[PDB]
């Protein structure tokens, strides 16, 4: 990584966001005017600290972001490294999260859900032809580049968890959102691309009900929630959902792995590609909308 001090090359500012021992920043380079993100990430440095992040994990993230490109995904600029932190400078994805997005619009059909689902399977299909498990989706991962525009655009951020699955499986603890993740990080079983899809399927139940599935009264509840596969199509959030579109979150919200969708068979499902007018008129039934977001945040 580049041994510099950063404040040499840019100029750092409002903090956009902060996690344990990560803190993202606004920031310009000083020889182009571009902006970017800054992504400071605390190292632990010594292994026996619990002051950071194992400087291991953060060379795994930036070896990954390395190798992707693609519209769909946020792009790595530049690494810089001090005696404490090392510092991503990440591509600048302004436009807030896609579900914050969503709440502000009075209605949305499956079909118009379906433009920005569509655009996360793209972003995964990539990383999964990469054999790269993301293991962290979840909405507030789920960036919009610009907000104003037509058709936004979306950009799956934050790699921090993720990994290149050479073997099928990886066998490591992650530590996810429990509304999120699947049965077998829940299990602390091995682990694959597969879990992703699990994830997609969180947040396609949500896209269309504003209601999270396996969320409980405790968060050991909604894990075990997730164990047992326990949820439901509440008909109170998904009276006017069409067969179609539950047909492919249940094909998603699978306990075995082996036995869930795939990135390519969810692109290929006839919810995401019709094939016929039928099945295509099927998806102009309603979503979620500005009050079904807020039914569900008053618990
Ligand atoms: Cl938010
Ligand atoms: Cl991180
Ligand atoms: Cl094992
Ligand atoms: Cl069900
Ligand atoms: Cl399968």
């Amino acid at each position: 990584f580049r041994q510099e001090n950063v404040d040499d090359y840019y100029d750092t500012g409002e903090e956009l966001g902060s996690g344990q021992f990560a803190v993202v920043k606004k920031c310009r380079e000083k020889s182009t005017g571009l902006q970017y993100a800054a992504k400071f990430i605390k190292k632990r440095r010594t292994k026996s600290s619990r002051r950071g992040v194992s400087r291991e994990d953060i060379e795994r993230e930036v070896s990954i972001l390395k190798e992707i490109q693609h519209p769909n995904v946020i792009t790595l600029h530049e690494v810089y490294e001090n005696k404490t932190d090392v510092i991503l400078i990440l591509e600048l994805v302004a436009g807030g999260e896609l579900f914050d997005f969503l709440a502000e619009k009075e209605s949305l059909t499956e079909e118009e859900a379906t433009e920005f689902l569509k655009q996360i399977l793209n972003g995964v299909y990539y990383l999964h032809s990469l054999q790269i498990a993301h293991f962290d989706l979840k909405p507030e991962n789920i960036m919009l580049l610009d907000r104003n525009v037509p058709k936004p655009r979306i950009k799956i951020i934050d790699f921090g968890l993720a990994h290149k699955i050479d073997f099928g499986n990886e066998f490591k603890n992650i530590f996810g959102t429990p509304e999120f993740v699947a049965p077998e990080i829940v299990n602390y079983e091995p682990l694959g691309l597969e879990a992703d899809m699990w994830s997609i399927g969180v947040i396609t139940y949500i896209l269309l009900s504003g209601a999270s599935p396996f969320l409980g009264d405790t968060k050991q509840e909604t894990l075990a929630n997730v164990s047992a596969v326990n949820y439901e199509f509440e008909d109170e959030y998904f009276s006017n959902t069409s067969a179609l579109a539950k047909d492919f979150i249940r094909r998603l919200l699978v306990k075995d792995p082996k036995k869930r969708m795939t990135i390519q068979d969810s692109l290929q499902h006839p919810w995401i590609k019709p094939k016929d007018t039928q099945q295509a008129l099927s998806r102009k039934a309603e979503a979620v909308n500005m009050e079904k977001f807020k039914k569900f945040a008053a618990r």
